[PDB]
Order: structure tokens, then C-alpha cells, then sequence
């Protein structure tokens, strides 16, 4: 088809991150939920991964596998990711530290129960003394309503897509930091973006008890 | 000044898949080694490190910070990302894959010595199983010298220095895989990799005890 086929649990996950930048691209999408180990094997059987796991994107004649590799693509293909190579640099540099910071607060959830308060912990000082300021001190620097290259790109979709999951965390953390705040709204009112904050858009919520039995289980893990 | 100065521990870590890329590119660099904590909080406090992190990299007037970023940039500039954006996406859906392996086995020094052999065997098991013969199959598809695009690129590179470890770890693994032998000698013959591979070369040796206490030290981990 001309529409890309995203292949994942039905969750946020691994794919969550896709589903932000496709939509903030104002581009339309499928969703092959995986329901259950069988079809999860009937994916790696009928070749269409190619380290055996997901999630998967099928979008212009390829069969996409690797989180980083389907953003890049995406990201490029779209104009989201700067105009020159030393733009890139700065996007990934960005990026790369959102990415972290957001693996750690993905994997709470799975965390160990005795753990669980103190890697809660670490992650809002993290994001208290050493995320936050960092992405506060590059708006303030440039004074400009994106952060790279004054035109938007995936660096503040990611990192706004990160400020609502921190908001879940603790609505408390970004107070102290007003010019992250402004691009939360900003970035928000985009009718692309605002489009996909709605009721019914594909945005999934956040993972509770049940699903994480059921994903643990089709996945392993 | 015109040299990329590589800032990181005296270690293979985090930083060395940035040395087999710049020495495959054919450029010369220096390296500040960070001797003690006190090194590290001097460029912490200096304002060189975006995240607090370290590897860091000096080049073309920017302090690029996260190791993708940093790869990716280099990649680029020396032509060793592909020709367009099609052939970027393999090359990141490859590399991203070896990274994952790559990962496994960069931490299996620090493993708690319980698991140190489920660890090594669940490796041995992806090894054997899922990644090389994903990337004998590619080599074998089309046919040609090179992963992508019959040209060198940063695929060939970080493969070949994932076969090294792997060959560290057990020689026996890439033996069912003739294809990604020869790719090994291949590549290791090109008169830049070659003259890494010598002696006194900026390559690094594998980590022991002694310069893990050292390490994990200075950074605490
Ligand atoms: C919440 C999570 C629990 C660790 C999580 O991040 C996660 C990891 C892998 C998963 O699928 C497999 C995949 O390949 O992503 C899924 Cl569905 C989830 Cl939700
Ligand atoms: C062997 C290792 C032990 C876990 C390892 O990969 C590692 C991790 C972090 C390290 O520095 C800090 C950094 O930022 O990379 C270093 Cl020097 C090493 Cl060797």
C-alpha cells in the first residue's frame, strides 16, 4: 500500500515514538497489532524481520526493523531532520540524550519492586539536575521557538513527546522551567501534533498491570 | 586545533567504535585521556559535556557528546554513510543490530558472577543464531564485497569490529559463517584498518580487572 504498516503490541512501547513523528509529519499510518505469540512468529517465519523482533515498519518497499533506523528514515524523508550535516549533529546530540532518559523511564514499569523507589528517584534527579537545565539552557540560549535551526524539526517532537511522559511522572519537575514549558504548548498547538493529543488519534496510554501480563508474555520477557 | 581530540577513560568502552572510524577514515586524532575523577569534574565544570558524559569529541569546532551522535557525524563527513537516503536506512538497520550485540558484550565484564554464564551463553545462542546469520544472508544476497551499496561504509567497519570481540569471546562462532570470514580478512586488509590493527595503534585491548576497578572509579558505576 501507499500507507505505512506499523507492526507492534498494541502499546506504547517501542513504537510510541514513531507514532509521534509520523503524526507530527501530518502523514496517515496502519497499525498490524500483534495479538499473540503466533503472530509474532508468523512475521519472523515469513522473513519480514530481520533480527526476529519488532517493532517493524513497513513504509516505501522496506521492511524496517531497529527503532533508530525507522526514525532516521522517517525524519529524513520528511524534513524533520535539519538542513546540513552539522544541524544533524546537533539534532542527534539532543536526541540521543532524550532517548535515555526516556529507556529508563520506559522500563519503570518492569522495574524490580525493592528498586522501584530508588530508580524512580535517580530518574527525577536526572531529569531535575541534569536533562532538563541542559535542554532549558539551549532554548535560553538561542531564544528562538525551536531548538535546532529555527524551523521544527524531530528534536522538539521527541523532546515535547518526553515532557508529557515526565508530566505523568510528576507534574512538579518542569516548573522551574518555563522555556521548556512554552515549547510544550507551543509544539502542542500544532494542528498536526493537537491532532494526534485528541480523543481517538492512534497516541496510546500509558501501560498499567494488565497489558504488561500479556505483552511479557508474547514477547518474553 | 585541525586534529579530533577524543575525550575518554584509557579504555575501550564507549568510545572505541569512534577510533576503528576514524582510523578506517584514514584520520589521525588525539587523545586526552581522563587520568582520575578530578579530570572529569574539571570538564563537567568547564561546560564540555552537554549530559555530564563523557565519551566527548572535539571536531570541526563542535564538543559532540553521545556516541551516535558522534558516529554519525563522523559516518558523514567522510562519506562512509551511503549515497542517499535508502541506503542510510540499511546501514542503520544493520549497525543498529551489531550495536545491540555489541552491547551484551560490553557489560559482560561488569555481569554478577552468577549470571556470567547465562549471559555468555544467551550471547553465544543470539550469536549463533540471530545476528550472524542475518548478516551472512545479506552478504550472500547480493553477492558483492561490501554490506551496502558495493562500496565501504561504516557497516563494514563496525561489523568487522564486533567480529574481533567475537572472535575474543569464542573463534569457533563465525566458522559456519564463510562469507563474514572473508568479509573479516577483507576488510582487515584495507591499508587503514591494517594499520590499526598493528602495533601502536590507537587501538585498544580488551578490559580486565585492573583498569575496571580504575574506571568504575572515576565514573562510579
Ligand atoms: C513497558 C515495557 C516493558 C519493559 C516496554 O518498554 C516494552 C518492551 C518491549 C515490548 O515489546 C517488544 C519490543 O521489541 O519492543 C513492549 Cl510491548 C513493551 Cl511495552
Ligand atoms: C567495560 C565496561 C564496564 C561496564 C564499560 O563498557 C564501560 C562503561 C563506561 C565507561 O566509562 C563511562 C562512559 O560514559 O562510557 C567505561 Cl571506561 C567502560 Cl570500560
Amino acid at each position: 500500500a501507499e500507507k505505512p504498516k506499523l507492526h507492534y503490541f498494541n502499546a506504547r512501547g517501542r513504537m510510541e515514538s514513531t507514532r509521534w513523528l509520523l503524526a507530527a509529519a501530518g502523514v496517515e499510518f496502519e497499525e498490524k497489532f500483534i495479538k499473540s505469540a503466533e503472530d509474532l512468529d508468523k512475521l519472523r517465519n515469513d522473513g519480514y524481520l530481520m533480527f526476529q523482533q519488532v517493532p517493524m515498519v513497513e513504509i516505501d518497499g522496506m521492511k524496517l526493523v531497529q527503532t533508530r533506523a525507522i526514525l532516521n528514515y522517517i525524519a529524513s524523508k520528511y524534513n524533520l531532520y535539519g538542513k546540513d550535516i552539522k544541524e544533524r549533529a546537533l539534532i542527534d546530540m539532543y536526541i540521543e540524550g532524550i532517548a535515555d532518559l526516556g529507556e529508563m523511564i520506559l522500563l519503570l514499569p518492569v522495574c524490580p519492586p525493592e528498586e522501584k523507589d530508588a530508580k524512580l528517584a535517580l530518574i527525577k534527579e536526572k531529569i531535575k539536575n541534569r536533562y532538563f537545565p541542559a535542554f532549558e539552557k539551549v532554548l535560553k540560549s538561542h531564544g528562538q521557538d525551536y531548538l535546532v535551526g529555527n524551523k521544527l524539526s524531530r528534536a522538539d517532537i521527541h523532546l515535547v513527546e518526553l515532557l508529557y511522559y515526565v508530566e505523568e511522572l510528576d507534574s512538579s519537575l518542569i516548573s522551574s522551567f518555563p522555556l521548556l514549558k512554552a515549547l510544550k504548548t507551543r509544539i502542542s498547538n500544532l494542528p498536526t501534533v493537537k491532532k494526534f493529543l485528541q480523543p481517538g488519534s492512534p497516541r496510546k496510554p500509558p501501560m498499567d498491570e494488565k497489558s504488561l501480563e500479556e505483552a511479557r508474555k508474547i514477547f518474553r520477557f
